[PDB]
């Protein structure tokens, strides 16, 4: 079935061993930074589930490297666009992650400069949506700037529950050097957070990209028209209603370009 | 050999037929844009060989679609930071639309913000990557606003050394130049009737020799094969524990 195919392609496991998943992912982070010779990692901490989990894994990874005699550091960075509605949750996340370094970069001035320039050049005002993507892509630039200046790798937060819908910004939050959450469903991510002892609030808030000026904190589920419980059931191979299968398989097919490098005439995935 | 593996992985042909390459690459653009149902393409025009070639192919592609009764447009955009060659490229490409977006104010806002937030000045090298990534945002902003696909200028001679900014000029939706070495691209521009001025630690001709399957000194192949290995991350999606190419 297509469900089984998508499951394989996204590396999802119907049932997991929380402790073992954490070791595998921390071990991957260690192996990768060791191979590349990088000084550590950098990641934007939004206060949301995904960055909280990836962030804690990163801190654990560098603490493990130092413990064994190596050198590594993790820079957690707040990337608010002006005043962030849920800054308090981002602070709670930082409190849990306990990163080596806690930095901050307000992207508003950069996004405003770009937005003002766009209107000046074209006479058109960016739609709230397109301006939102400028925000997501500016956060990418900020993390890579810190990464290039400090010699760190940029961590990405993509996972199966996001990959299946393609709900992320190409070259924005989708742009990163390595991904510790690949294959995890949304509920499985929560399970790892539980194993890591995160404060319940960090995994009970509605997932949101929060990129719109006119509709801040817009939930993923509202925009997608499907819940994470349905998405996770589908990914974990459970028996789901036909409506869920049709919806997800349609989105997966349409967003394949987001999961592949740029298309060339030698590729067949787009035909 | 490693040279054969790389040659194969980058889709390089030792010998090419200029006219058919143009036909195949124009047909690729047409086929992809129709499949996705997009309204056309957008590409930053720098005045350099690569963007001049990709741009002309893009324009030929949209004119062909319209000739066959479809709807398509190509937006060529200048992305200066704060020119004659670019102007010349535009005169040759003859795009449906000619836009411009000065990235200066954006990069400056970012640079000043970085300094005030970290107390550190953005070095020249890192600021350069910011400029490249800002051009990416600019092209994608236009693409998102106008329903257009972002074209990339990547080719074999550029891919092998991985010398391009990840998520900068490396960020695009489709690549019409894949597989071509630097001189083959030059050959295509020549066949397209482009003026000489437009198509004219290691040299490009040396790199093209390696890619096209010619004999090269150890120092060369050694360096190129190592450069390739260390920049593989630029030719793949973000690395996960399920990947092995980085090992
Ligand atoms: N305001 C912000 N501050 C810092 N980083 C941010 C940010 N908004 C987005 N990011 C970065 O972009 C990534 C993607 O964001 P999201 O898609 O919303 C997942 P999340 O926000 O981390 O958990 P979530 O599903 O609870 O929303 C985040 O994990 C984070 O690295
Ligand atoms: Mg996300
Ligand atoms: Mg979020
Ligand atoms: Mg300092």
């Amino acid at each position: 079935s297509m469900q089984e195919k998508i499951m394989r392609e996204l590396h999802v496991k119907p049932s997991i061993d929380p402790k073992q998943e954490i070791e595998d992912r921390v071990n991957f982070l260690k192996q990768y930074v060791k191979k590349t010779g990088a000084k550590g990692f950098v990641l934007g901490i939004s206060g949301g589930q995904d960055s909280t989990l990836a962030g804690r894994l990163a801190q654990l990874a560098v603490e493990s490297i130092r413990e064994e005699g190596g050198d590594a550091q993790f820079i957690a960075v707040r990337l608010p666009h002006g005043t962030q509605q849920d800054e308090d949750d981002a602070q709670l996340a930082l409190k849990f992650i306990k990163p080596d370094k806690s930095w901050k970069f307000d992207i508003k001035s950069t996004v405003s400069a770009f937005s003002d320039q766009y209107q000046q050049e074209t006479g058109d005002q960016l739609t709230d949506f397109n301006k939102g993507n400028v925000k997501a892509r500016t956060r990418m630039i900020a993390q890579y700037a810190i990464g290039g200046q400090e010699g760190l790798l940029v961590l990405g937060t993509d996972h199966a529950a996001e990959a299946v819908t393609g709900f992320f910004t190409k070259y924005g939050d989708g742009g990163a050097d390595l991904l510790p959450l690949t294959g995890l469903t949304k509920r499985q991510g929560r399970t790892l957070l539980k194993e890591l002892g995160a404060p319940e609030r960090l995994y009970l808030k509605e997932p949101t990209a929060d990129l719109l000026d006119e509709k801040p904190q817009q939930s993923d589920e509202t925009e997608l028209g499907i819940s994470y419980d349905e998405i996770d059931d589908y990914l974990e191979g459970k028996e789901v209603s036909a409506k869920v299968s049709e919806a997800l398989e349609k989105r997966y097919s349409m967003t394949e370009h987001k999961r592949q490098v740029p298309a060339s005439m030698f590729d067949d995935w787009w035909k």
